[PDB]
């Protein structure tokens, strides 16, 4: 072996980034470290100007977006070269069989257990359609237990909405598969948890996952299209989108990307990949399997209710 693993990597990493012009300095500190994803989410971007400027993305930021790209991409390295570091999967997500696309009006959380039926009143909202993880089915909507996956939903219907969605995008994309159709690409690392060190912190372990209308969508015209993956959409008007392990409306951060554009970071780290290489690596996005290590942290904590009395007894 003419020169390491580690300086393998290297070499192709440092092609790949003197090939896109990155910073001087982002190149000459470059490592192939597991958190060095900077540098390589630099290539991407310098790709996507070059190739890609029209790209339109829906509930997805650039910087988040951009990041995945150099996720996948320090995911693809690693295989050309043979490098990995044990407990720092590079690429930050698992692939869930989800099975909410399989019967109608029926969830399952990431137990892989169908979600039980709540009413959530929001203030005055009422939505009789909520579903909640089995686990929390004694708890107030949208309140986790220590056995909670974190998985919650609204509107149930429009959740499934967006399991279709992404299931009939892949269909698309992907018409001939024998495998990988009830899979959901999915993050498992946000910016708050993306080192396996990171400080722990306490509610939701995982990325949240929550369906966002396509309002517009429908004041379309289903003929004018014959693109299938855009046609996923007009049929089924919503989309799965990732953010924060706890969004803000303990740490929190700006993480967003909906599942197609999820799905395309890769697709896309797939197309800069064969514009530099000659064959793609083998690259597995790991399966996803329940475990206590993502149970929500809930703290329950009483709050006394107000009380006019001077004096919590009559003796
Ligand atoms: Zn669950
Ligand atoms: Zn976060």
């Amino acid at each position: 072996p003419i020169v390491s693993a580690w300086e393998k990597g290297m070499e192709a990493a440092r092609a790949l980034m003197d090939k896109y012009h990155v910073d001087n300095d982002l190149k000459a500190n470059f490592k192939l470290l597991p958190d060095q994803v900077e540098a390589l989410a630099a290539v991407c971007k310098t790709w996507l100007n070059e190739e890609h400027r029209g790209l339109q993305l829906t509930f997805t930021s650039n910087k988040t977006f951009v990041t995945m790209m150099g996720r996948f991409l320090q995911a693809y390295l690693q295989s050309f070269a043979e490098v990995t570091y044990k407990h720092h999967e590079p690429t930050g997500c698992a692939l869930w069989l989800h099975r909410c696309a399989e019967i109608e009006g029926e969830l399952k959380c990431l137990h892989g257990s169908i979600m039980i039926n709540k009413e959530h009143v929001i203030e005055q909202i009422s939505n009789t359609d909520a579903r909640c993880c089995v686990h929390d089915a004694a708890c107030p909507a949208n309140q986790f237990s220590g056995k909670s996956c974190g998985m919650f939903f609204s509107e149930g219907a429009k959740a499934q909405v967006a399991f279709k969605q992404i299931k009939a995008f892949m269909q698309a994309l992907y018409p001939n598969a024998q495998t990988g159709h009830g899979h959901l690409l999915m993050p498992l690392r946000c910016e708050c948890n993306s080192k396996p060190g990171h400080a722990p912190f306490l509610g939701r372990q995982l990325p949240k996952l929550t369906p966002f209308a396509l309002s517009n969508a429908e004041d379309l015209d289903a003929d004018l299209i014959s693109d299938k993956s855009v046609l996923a959409s007009v049929h089924h008007p919503a989309l799965i989108v990732f953010q924060c392990c706890n969004p803000v409306y303990g740490p929190n951060c700006d993480f967003k990307i909906s599942a197609p554009d999820l799905l395309n970071a890769l697709v896309m780290v797939r197309s800069l990949w064969s514009e530099n290489f000659t064959e793609l690596p083998r690259m597995v996005v790991p399966e996803f399997k329940w475990s206590t290590k993502h149970q929500y942290r809930p703290v329950s904590l009483p709050v006394a209710h107000s009380d006019a009395r001077q004096n919590p007894f009559d003796f």
